[PDB]
């Protein structure tokens, strides 16, 4: 799963609504 | 659009020349300063995080065969949780990874798509975001050196 890989690739790439 | 462009493609041949391909290719002010910043915090980026972004192409299976809406979706992951300047670094910063990896595993054929991919997303999803967040002055403002 492409999305998977994704998140996996960005796992750093979170945080808030704001 | 045509300066979300330029910026993309003045990224992506700063990252290709400081990686050493200027080889296995054949050789205003306001928006200088954009280019300069988005340079530099990609310069940044890399340093923090550089294992972050490696064996891209396998990974995510981005081949000549790729449409640009597999390249959209990837992306999309990297901004689950909403746009800041700091994501739009980490963007550019990927593809400019995926660029290099391409060439690397002679892809040559993907820079050009790629840059294309980035434009396009910049364009629909990113720059909704950039003018709501001061626009590219503003990123400046933030992260320029000077």
């Amino acid at each position: 799963d492409l999305g998977k890989s994704a998140r996996d690739v960005f796992t750093k790439g979170y945080g808030f609504g704001l």
